[PDB]
């Protein structure tokens, strides 16, 4: 929940993004001036867009993230239930 | 000519 | 326009202030959590 969210900052790194994204989702998975008014415009616009998209990425990062703990989780639990009746039955 | 219609469709697309 | 990213801007900042000190006192908790932790086990031993 650290990793996915919209704090208006960074950028998801490619170190980690190949690593994440890339690498650990396939394992997973297996004359007028009316134009510097519009240029403007299209700046802020532009602006909260990127940011967005930012967000976007980091949220498929935290996903993947989350869904492959999830999977290390559950098998753990799984575990540790097989040696809880394996011991509840040599007793 | 005027560049406008390269920043309308922009701002439309987003 | 502007003037909402403008406050946006300005809600940035402050944004970066309260992350910048969060850190720094988060960093001042552990620290402090540390040496009661070790003055606990400094009286448990002696």
């Amino acid at each position: 929940v650290r990793l996915v969210h919209k704090q208006d900052l960074q950028r998801p790194v490619p170190d980690w993004l190949r690593h994440l994204v890339l690498d650990r989702i396939a394992w997973i998975l297996c004359v007028r001036g009316l134009l510097q008014e519009l240029s403007s415009i299209r700046h802020f616009l532009e602006k909260r867009d990127e940011m967005r998209e930012v967000a976007r990425d980091w949220l498929r990062v935290g996903y993947v993230l989350d869904r492959l703990l999830f999977r290390i989780y559950l098998l753990a639990v799984l575990a540790y239930s097989i040696t809880l009746v394996t011991l509840w039955s040599i007793w």
